[PDB]
């Protein structure tokens, strides 16, 4: 079996952490609320057993993730607060996001109001703008990788498929993993860079407004044939300006898409109502956005 330790100690930083409430399993890691015994502050604790990292390549992938993720501090990126290990386990200490991800929100709400979509998309774009000037492609932007804190602020997490562009006009040929909103240039194996993230944000924009993902079928390889052919449609009730931004992002030619630093200056953002913040009720109930 090999049980997880009830207390978790960091030998370099001399910080102790009590294993609180269980949050959920993703792949290898069991995640937990964890408390500094002295500071009482709460974190998310990613906990992977080393019995699942028996392979050097699985260790290298985990090293790259930490190296990339720890190099990052931004308002709309999950804060990296440190990592450590004993003989049996690896430990990652992260910014806690108490209201889970946009996937859970979408499962409960489906199509959001337009101002809600603007609101979440502005923050995702901001977070992803910081990644891109820091030469990081995330490569798996999706609802489940987009976390919400107590104030409904977005935090991009999970740099497991992330890579760093080391030189100019470098085209990545390797992606060990399967992104959810995978770009057509990844699928056709042509080479890829930053535009991959904009593609995925366009899929996110569609899903948040329409209430279902743009290329979904019963078969994953059929989905991939739709992505290759650019085979999707926007329901007529979606406003023309929103529809138009989606179209710009969901182009096959990566050079034809807009840059991450172009996005926030689109008419969709500059000329629509963006709330400063959302009440907690928005997890469950469509906001009306009254003046009362
Ligand atoms: N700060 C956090 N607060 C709460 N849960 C978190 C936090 N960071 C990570 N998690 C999670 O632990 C899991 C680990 O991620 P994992 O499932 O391996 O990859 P993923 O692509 O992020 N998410 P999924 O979309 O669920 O496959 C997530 O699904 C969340 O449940
Ligand atoms: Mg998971
Ligand atoms: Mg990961
Ligand atoms: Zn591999």
């Amino acid at each position: 079996a090999k049980e997880i330790p009830e207390v978790l100690v960091d030998p370099r930083s001399r910080r102790r952490y009590v294993r609180g409430r269980f949050l959920g399993k993703g792949g290898f890691a069991k995640c937990f609320e964890i408390s500094d015994a002295d500071t009482k502050e709460v974190f998310a604790g990613k906990i992977v057993p080393k019995s699942l990292l028996l392979k050097p390549h699985q260790r290298e992938k985990m090293s790259m993730e930490i190296s990339i993720h720890r190099s990052l501090a931004h308002q709309h990126v999950v804060g990296f607060h440190g990592f450590f290990e004993d003989n049996d386990f690896v430990f990652v200490v992260l910014e806690l996001c108490r209201r889970r991800s946009l996937l859970e929100l979408h499962k409960r709400r489906k199509a959001l109001t337009e101002p809600e979509a603007r609101y979440y998309l502005r923050q995702i774009v901001l977070g992803c703008q910081y990644l891109h000037r820091n030469r990081v492609i995330h490569r798996d932007l999706k609802l489940g990788n987009l976390f919400l804190n107590e104030d409904l602020e977005v935090k991009i997490g999970d740099f497991g498929l992330a890579t760093k562009v080391e030189y100019d006009g470098e085209r990545k040929k390797v992606l060990c993993g399967t992104p959810n909103y995978i770009a057509p240039e990844v699928l056709s194996k042509k080479g890829h860079s930053f535009e991959v993230d904009v593609w995925s944000i366009g899929c996110i924009m569609y899903t948040l407004l329409v209430g279902k993902p743009p290329f979904e079928t019963s078969c994953l390889k059929e989905t991939y044939l739709r992505i290759k052919k650019n085979e999707y449609s926007i329901p007529k009730h979606i406003n023309p300006v929103a529809a138009s931004l989606i179209q710009k992002m969901l182009q096959t030619d990566p050079t034809a898409r807009p840059t991450i630093n172009e996005l926030l200056n689109d008419e969709f953002f500059t000329s629509g109502y963006i709330p400063a913040r959302l009440p907690i009720t928005c997890l469950t109930i469509p906001p009306r956005f009254s003046i009362a």
